């Protein structure tokens, strides 16, 4: 009899309660689950963005429909990330500057690009730009979602009819609270209030119990560290080193707040914005009646007061009379996410600036992979080693992807933007950029959207597809040196492919003209 009987989780934020809920649903009565609150510092709800797999991987597993959980956490919709002013110099401002007679913005939507002759639509767009017969931006040519988002449409018709692939904006504290109620009332997880006095270990350094300040020993076989940047178990108790990656991603601070919004004026933007600043970038996460916003910056390039004032100036806030969250970031990951019988999940495990909304996703993936590699009490090394490799490969892949946004940006007008070009580029990303310039697809999707979004593992093995690389590279002004050479041998395939551009144009009109506003759906939902 070697199976796990007791699990103890340290930390009661988003990571803690997502972990408690999922594992309790997965294991049922076979395991007792106990979560020790370890109270975190109370922050303004500054918003959080997600990716589509959240519903299928997580909420569907718990049996919770969006119609049920979204009203409980004031959730709203995300169709893309909108990048503002990453090509033009200037101050940190909310509005896009003008470049070549167009606003300086580009979108990074979800979903997979359609293909013709098994070549992605991106390559036909590149061919037409090279041929000089179009001057249309990549995102407006290849995604119908762009038109929807400019007209601030919902991603669905009011009666549930799907239109476009989407994810969510919400206040993470409300979600944690909703999940806490769910896990304790429905999944028989025991919530224990208070601080951890000490962590009890045996002769082999495995954890045997968490001792609470009232002297109670929370005994277990497996321990999940969800204590955030503190890493109270994985870093402090187990002495696992954290690998600082601030050398590669310079931003390490944020100043943030939530701002009340009059939605009747201009609606609710169904996308997360990432607004380029003098020494970093600011997020905007719109929900009904209010949006969350924060300036992510690098302390090597801006003073605290500088950032704070720039942030407030952009939103027209009085810096003296505005509640602000001032946060220092831990950028990087543990050498290993799982050590002995301690598994770190969430900020305890790793962190990147939220440029592409990876936070909740990293938790979800960690949770999912923990169940895929779930141990018994022998704790076979091959299980944790495999888990650690998947977590490491996931993190480093996205870290490199994020770095590319700053490296490929043409901006050089401040020391921050200029310093990004001086940073070492990882060999794998150097290769990707050279492939892209030669006209090759990068990580082309080989399945349809139904398979990709249907099976988590299909997406996990191909998370940043060709579409995403084109969104960012073409978005930032980088195009291939020449189109895919094989296309010059297939003119008939090229002539045929143009109908797909006509289809996107048709969808763009249809969506704008018949979809309800994001605002209207949110009011019907809430
Ligand atoms: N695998 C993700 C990739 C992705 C596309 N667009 C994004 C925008 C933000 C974050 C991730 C993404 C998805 O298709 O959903």
């Amino acid at each position: 009899d070697n199976r796990i009987n007791r699990i103890v989780i340290l930390g009661g934020g988003t990571a803690g309660w997502m972990t408690a809920s999922y594992l309790a649903k997965a294991l049922g009565d076979t395991v007792t689950i106990t979560l020790l609150e370890a109270p975190a510092i109370g922050r303004i709800g500054v918003g959080e963005a997600t990716v589509p797999n959240l519903q299928r991987v997580f909420f569907d597993f718990l049996g919770l429909r969006e119609e049920e959980w979204m009203p409980e956490c004031n959730a709203a919709f995300k169709t893309a990330v909108k990048f503002i002013n990453w090509r033009t110099p200037g101050p940190g401002e909310a509005k896009a500057r003008t470049i070549d007679g167009r606003p300086d913005h580009f979108y990074h939507p979800f979903g997979l690009l359609p293909e013709h002759g098994q070549v992605p639509l991106s390559h036909y767009w590149a061919y037409n730009r090279a041929a000089g017969t179009t001057d249309e931006p990549f995102d407006y040519a290849c995604f119908a979602e762009t038109a929807a988002m400019d007209a601030v449409r919902a991603p669905k018709w009011l009666d549930g009819r799907p239109a476009t692939r989407y994810a969510w904006h919400f206040d993470a504290h409300l979600v944690a609270e909703f999940l806490r109620r769910h896990a304790t009332e429905r999944l028989n997880v025991e919530h224990v209030q208070g601080e951890m006095q000490q962590v009890l270990r045996d002769e082999r350094g495995f954890i045997t119990a968490l001792r609470t300040v009232e002297g109670r020993d929370l005994e277990g076989d497996l321990f999940i560290d969800c204590s955030g940047f503190r890493g109270l178990l994985i870093n402090k108790a187990m002495e696992e080193p954290f690998i600082d990656m601030n050398d590669q991603l310079l931003c390490n601070r944020a100043v943030a707040t939530a701002i009340k919004h009059d939605d009747d004026a201009h609606g609710v933007e169904p996308y997360t914005s990432a607004i380029a600043m003098r020494s970093g970038w600011s997020w905007k996460i719109p929900m009904l009646g209010r949006f969350g916003t924060g300036y992510v910056y690098s302390s090597r390039f801006a003073e605290k007061d500088e950032a704070t004032l720039d942030f407030c100036r952009m939103w027209g806030l009085d810096p003296e009379n505005t509640p602000l969250n001032q946060v220092a970031f831990r950028v990087g990951r543990n050498r290993r996410a799982w050590v002995k019988n301690c598994v770190s999940i969430g900020l305890a495990s790793c962190f990147l600036e939220p440029l592409e909304s990876t936070g909740i996703y990293f938790i979800t993936a960690a949770i999912y992979q923990l169940t895929q590699h779930f141990p018994d009490r022998t704790f076979a090394l091959a299980l944790s080693d495999a888990f650690n490799h998947e977590i490491e490969a996931m993190f480093d892949d996205t870290r490199d992807f994020i770095q590319a946004h700053f490296y490929v940006s043409p901006r050089t007008d401040t020391p921050f933007w200029k310093a990004n070009k001086d940073l070492h580029l990882p060999e794998q990303m150097r290769e990707k950029i050279a492939m892209y310039k030669a006209g090759l697809p990068i990580n082309a999707p080989v399945t349809d959207e139904s398979t990709y979004y249907g099976r988590f593992e299909a997406e996990f093995r191909n998370f940043w597809t060709n579409g995403s690389y084109y969104c960012i590279f073409a978005g930032l002004g980088l195009r291939p040196d020449n189109p895919l050479p094989m296309l010059r041998h297939r003119p008939e395939q090229v002539r045929e492919a143009q109908a797909l551009f006509a289809g996107v144009k048709d969808k763009q009109r249809e969506l704008v003209e018949t979809l309800p506003s994001n605002l209207e759906f949110l009011r019907s939902l809430h």
